[PDB]
């Protein structure tokens, strides 16, 4: 029943405008936090901005301070990033996603095409399996983070997914052959049983500090 719909995106000059619009349903939206999360072709996730419930409070990452302004319609339960000044940079499938840091619920997301903190380590960047494999993936951190890391899947041309949350509890209606584990640095996401609908790329992100940094992925192909 929840519903992020965007739209906005699209082919735009250098120094060009955008305004992306993501319609929210199926919930109370000002009862949350939002965020705007942009992740380059064929790179991993980056935080782009957060807006908090009420509206009041800004967040924003440092490449796209000054340029880019998040903003919400209570009302109508919409949110809204205005971006000016386009870089090549920018060119991203940006994606609301709900929640300060969990990020429970992501948006198909819209195509832009324009034409110090803690890192996060996965391995392996890519592998091969069959169904029923035994898969183990690993998240090291340059910092401890403690519990704050969440598991995310991503199949191709869709949105992330919420796995796992705080390490190791497993987010609700999620199967159980997903297991998260790791309690400072190093994190292991487990699918006792690979079925076909895995084969995607996994991600790994942190909350500990600001901003929250994204794991470079885990390709789990056939």
């Amino acid at each position: 029943e929840v519903q992020l719909l965007e739209s906005g995106g699209g082919l735009v000059q250098p120094g060009g405008s955008l305004r992306l619009s993501c319609a929210a349903s199926g919930f109370t939206f000002s009862s949350y936090a939002m965020s705007w999360v942009r992740q380059a072709p064929g790179k991993g996730l980056e935080w782009v901005s957060s807006i908090s419930d009420n509206g009041q409070t800004t967040t924003y990452a440092d490449s796209v301070k000054g340029r880019f302004t998040i903003s919400r319609d209570n009302s109508k339960n919409t949110l809204y990033l205005q971006m000016n000044s386009l870089r090549a940079e920018d060119t991203a499938v940006y994606y609301c996603a709900k929640t300060p840091y969990l990020f429970d619920y992501w948006g198909q997301g819209t195509l832009v095409t324009v034409s110090t903190d803690i890192q996060m380590t996965q391995s392996p960047s890519s592998l091969s399996a069959s169904v029923g494999d035994r898969v183990t993936i690993t998240c090291r951190a340059s910092q401890s983070i403690s519990s704050y890391l969440n598991w995310y899947q991503q199949k191709p041309g869709k949105a992330p997914k919420l796995l796992i949350y705080s390490a190791s509890h497993l987010q609700s209606g999620v199967p159980s052959r997903f297991s998260g584990s790791g309690s400072g640095t190093d994190f292991t996401l487990t699918i006792s049983s690979l079925q076909p609908e895995d084969f995607a790329t996994y991600y790994c992100q942190q909350h500990r500090r600001p901003p929250p940094t994204f794991g470079q992925g885990t390709k789990v192909e056939i």
